[PDB]
């Protein structure tokens, strides 16, 4: 598709305040006659790349900043370049979060964390642990109530309680091959929160509107949410706090912080329009207010207007958490990671697999992608060079050795059997340079992906890759390897990700090919 000139099209987030947006819209409109229309479609975290892949979708998109590095990794987002005076009025902790390979990719509006939220007319004093909470949901059942309500069908909400006995998404010292999603520590996490199931102290089918309408209605004495749930608890006069989260074995827990961001589409027509918008109408005083208003932001970037919101001791109180908590990475592996462990959650708060198999298969899904990349790319390199590397594998290093060592086996079998049909495509596809290298993934997609999955489909994949990729380097276009070796990895754990995972990743494909 194309995006049309000469007006704004804004995707945002169905529990934030899009008529607060809008209202900024308006005013936007008044001085410059551009209509800005405010959508929130659902799911736009997924189909914002899909439709901007094509030239296609909203001008501006919201999301948390953790997707933002996904997007702009794909070519999805125009860069953002704010002049000093603009760059200074914002807190350069939140200009850190929307930074990707040195790169401003989107403007940071505020910054986000859960707390707990209780009803004071039922808990005068909130639990200081997730421990006791059983108990108190006892108590409370004898009144017609219970302890606590929350989202279990978004990762985002469980998070907390999984990170604070030592779970983690990737190592920060970040070492992206190390991944902690199936230590003692995520397990005990994520055990504890199957316990509460088990004894009728949640139930596994709780979204976010039966939690929301659960403790507004004050059927339930607590929920676990962030800012933007305060307007509609306002609206329903629960006698409501905003406090810290619960400890976990004596420990905080952490929760993933998010800065609600908004990117500019690389294919938009109407980029000067969209940074004027951002700017000088929603970065102000007046414009955050006007979305505040509406669902509240939490701790709002911009310096001057975040003064007066820190007095609130909900907002206090959403930093303090903030605090304890982590800042979530913007890498492109987040996607796959939440996908991840969403599905594990889901499946263990369902008894579908228990806590140990439900984060393996989490593990082995956030860990696929580098995983991947690190046999494919070696197996690229040596063969256009002759000479293996000598680096360390690392993380799972035995199986992404024995991957390398059996791909070796098989691999080279597939291009010395196929070798008039690998000539006759390489030929065919005429791979001179970077330029060509890019079209490429929309014919693996369409001959690989399309076909049937197995092993032996895999390797001839990566097979012919190591074909590319010793002529790359016969015609001194050795410096394409590195993008053919990525391109190859995100066609083979995108289109492939639910099967991958079913082998247990490349562990299966050593088994697979074993002598
Ligand atoms: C017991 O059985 C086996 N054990 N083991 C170990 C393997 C098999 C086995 O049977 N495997 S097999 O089923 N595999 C495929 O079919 C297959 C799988 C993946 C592929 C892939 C194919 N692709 C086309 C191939 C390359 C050579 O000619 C292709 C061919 C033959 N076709 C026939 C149709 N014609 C139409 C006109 O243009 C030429 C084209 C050539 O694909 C069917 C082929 F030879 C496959 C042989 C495999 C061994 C069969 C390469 C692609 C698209 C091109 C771009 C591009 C770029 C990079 Cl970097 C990387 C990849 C690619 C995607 O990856
Ligand atoms: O549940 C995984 C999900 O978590 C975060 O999404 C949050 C978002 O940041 C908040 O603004 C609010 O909308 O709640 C969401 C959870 O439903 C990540 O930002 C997101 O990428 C991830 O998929
Ligand atoms: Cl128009
Ligand atoms: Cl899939």
């Amino acid at each position: 598709g194309k995006i049309e000139e000469g007006k704004l099209v804004i995707w945002i987030n169905g529990d934030k305040g899009y008529n607060g947006l809008a209202e900024v819209g308006k005013k936007f409109e008044k001085d410059t006659g551009i209509k800005v229309t405010v959508e929130h479609p659902d799911k736009l975290e997924e189909k914002f790349p899909q439709v901007a892949a094509t030239g296609d979708g909203p001008d501006i998109i919201f999301w948390a900043h953790d997707r933002f590095g996904g997007y702009a990794q794909s070519g999805l987002l125009a860069e953002i370049t704010p002049d000093k005076a603009f760059q200074d009025k914002l807190y350069p902790f939140t200009w850190d979060a929307v930074r990707y390979n040195g790169k401003l990719i989107a403007y940071p509006i505020a910054v986000e964390a859960l707390s707990l939220i209780y009803n004071k007319d039922l808990l005068p004093n909130p639990p200081k642990t997730w421990e006791e909470i059983p108990a108190l949901d006892k108590e409370l059942k004898a009144k017609g109530k219970s302890a606590l309500m929350f989202n279990l069908q978004e990762p985002y909400f469980t998070w907390p309680l999984i990170a604070a006995d030592g779970g983690y998404a990737f190592k920060y010292e970040y070492d992206i091959k190390d991944v902690g999603v199936d230590n003692a520590g995520a397990k005990a996490g994520l055990t504890f929160l199957v316990d509460l199931i088990k004894n009728k102290h949640m139930n596994a089918d709780t979204d976010y509107s039966i939690a929301e309408a659960a403790f507004n209605k004050g059927e339930t004495a607590m929920t676990i949410n962030g800012p933007w749930a305060w307007s509609n608890i306002d609206t329903s006069k629960v006698n409501y706090g905003v406090t810290v989260l619960p400890t976990f074995k004596g420990q905080p827990s952490k929760p993933f912080v998010g800065v609600l961001s908004a990117g500019i589409n690389a294919a938009s027509p109407n980029k000067e329009l969209a940074k004027e918008f951002l700017e000088n109408y929603l970065l102000t005083d007046e414009g955050l207010e006007a979305v505040n208003k509406d669902k509240p932001l939490g701790a709002v970037a911009l310096k001057s207007y975040e003064e007066e919101l820190a007095k609130d001791p909900r907002i206090a109180a959403t930093m303090e958490n903030a605090q304890k908590g982590e800042i979530m990475p913007n890498i492109p592996q987040m996607s796959a990671f939440w996908y991840a462990v969403r599905t594990a959650v889901i499946n263990a708060a369902s008894g579908r697999q228990t806590v140990d198999e439900a984060l393996k298969d989490a593990q082995t899904g956030s860990e696929l992608y580098r995983q991947s990349l690190e046999i494919i790319s070696r197996y690229l390199r040596e063969q256009a060079t002759g000479a293996a590397d000598t680096a360390p594998m690392g993380a799972s290093g035995a199986t992404s050795r024995k991957a390398l060592e059996t791909l070796r086996r098989v691999g080279d079998g597939v291009q010395r059997n196929h070798e008039t049909a690998f000539q006759g495509m390489l030929r065919k596809l005429d791979i001179k340079n970077e330029d060509d290298v890019k079209s490429l993934s929309r014919v693996m997609i369409h001959v690989f992906s399309d076909g049937v999955t197995n092993w032996g489909r895999i390797v001839t994949l990566i097979s012919f890759g190591a074909f590319v990729a010793k002529h790359l380097k016969t015609i001194n276009q050795e410096s394409c390897i590195e993008p053919l070796a990525e391109s190859i990895t995100d066609v083979l754990v995108r289109t492939k990700r639910d099967w991958l995972v079913k082998q247990r990743g490349w562990d299966g494909f050593v088994e697979f090919f074993h002598v």
